[PDB]
Order: structure tokens, then C-alpha cells, then sequence
């Protein structure tokens, strides 16, 4: 993961969990990203 990533819908929020964790598959909630960094990777 749960992140404070100001966003709108995780089709958006989901490239800094990509280009920081490089996991993405993020979750744009609480107007903020969620992620799960469960992609191996």
C-alpha cells in the first residue's frame, strides 16, 4: 504494498510501483497506489 502515491486509477498509479518496486500490477486506491509487488520479476 500500500503506497501514499497520489492517483486516480491504477491503469496510471501503477507505473511508478513499475518503475520504482518494477513490479507494477498496482492498485489506484484511496486515491492513492496499492500494489502487491507480487510479480517475481
Amino acid at each position: 504494498v500500500h503506497t501514499n502515491i497520489p492517483c486516480r486509477g491504477t491503469s496510471d498509479c501503477y507505473e511508478p510501483c513499475e518503475k520504482k518496486y518494477n513490479c507494477a500490477r498496482a492498485k489506484c486506491m484511496n486515491r492513492h497506489c496499492n500494489c502487491y509487488n507480487n510479480c517475481p520479476w
